[PDB]
């Protein structure tokens, strides 16, 4: 039921030389081959498991959410959105589940600071399990597909899932897949109503993905919020200079930290 429609098709359509040049043109990069080089040689300290750290740090620098106390992580893969929260803080306790086995990402063991405050544990399939109480929600899952359809199905059970998580004033960023097909819109308005916020586009994520995050700390029309990115992403297709700006990469550290505030 929207203009999103019109960019996926286009997306879609692409060649796949053409696709590899537009899912990079003009976004936001993280310099990680001397950090990946360093994990594949066994290095625990300092490095990120993944570019999702620098790609939490972006929506946290800016308040946009405020990780604090127990924080669930649901889907966190290799850890890069827990390990990223078990250094900040008024963190106390950083719990990341997800599936992991062949053929998924699994939680990779570090000591970068905070790691002590860190659980991560694979073979969990988040859908199913009860909700634990928690100050602090984060959810990156969210399976992309060439058709729409298939997508907002995904987007929608991951939005129930979070519902059935948030409770007062839960601090919270998911990703949100597809937010701009209908029911997928109709059920985030649902959800920003009754516990606010708003859909925030990470300059990080790819051209590939209309993905938007829903974030505690932020408001803003859902609608307009995912038009904004619509006419963006199409804009994108037609590019003169498609070059890609860099950042290093974060810095987690390599401590453990003792808690009890003082
Ligand atoms: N039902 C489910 N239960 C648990 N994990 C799931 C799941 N469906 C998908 N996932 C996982 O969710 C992960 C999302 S990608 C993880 C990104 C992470 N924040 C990064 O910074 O490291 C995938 O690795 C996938 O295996
Ligand atoms: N035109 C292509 O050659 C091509 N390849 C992937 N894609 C689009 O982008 C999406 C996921 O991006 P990626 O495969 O992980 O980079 C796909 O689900 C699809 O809609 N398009």
């Amino acid at each position: 039921e929207t203009l999103g429609e019109k960019w996926k098709s286009r997306l879609n359509a692409l060649g796949k030389s053409e696709f590899q040049i537009y899912k990079k043109s003009g976004i936001q990069e993280v310099d990680r081959t001397l950090a990946k080089e360093g994990i594949k040689r066994g290095e625990t300290d300092h490095h990120a498991v993944s570019r999702g750290s620098a790609k939490l740090r972006w929506f946290v620098e800016r308040n946009l959410v405020t990780p604090e106390g127990k924080v669930v992580d649901l889907g966190c893969g290799r850890g890069g959105w827990s390990y990223y929260c078990g250094g900040l803080k008024n963190v106390r306790e950083v719990k990341g589940l997800t599936k992991g086995g062949p053929g998924h990402e699994e939680p990779i063991p570090m000591s970068t600071y905070g790691w002590n405050l860190v659980r991560l544990q694979s073979g969990v399939d988040v859908f199913f399990i009860p909700p634990e109480r928690c100050d602090t929600l984060l959810c990156d899952i969210g399976e992309s597909s060439p058709n729409p359809t298939v997508e907002a199905g995904r987007t929608l059970r991951v939005l129930n899932l979070v519902e059935n998580w948030l409770s007062n004033n839960t601090q919270f960023c998911v990703k949100v897949l597809n937010p701009y097909m209908p029911s997928v819109i109709e059920k985030m308005e649902a959800l920003q109503r009754k516990h606010g916020g708003a859909l925030v586009r990470n300059p990080l994520s790819r051209n590939s993905t209309h993905e938007m995050y829903w974030v505690s700390n932020a408001s803003g029309n859902i609608v307009s919020s995912v038009n904004m990115i619509s006419r963006m992403l199409i804009n994108r297709f037609t590019m003169r200079h498609k070059k890609a700006t860099y950042e290093p990469d974060v810095d987690l550290g390599s401590g453990t930290r003792n808690i009890g505030i003082e």
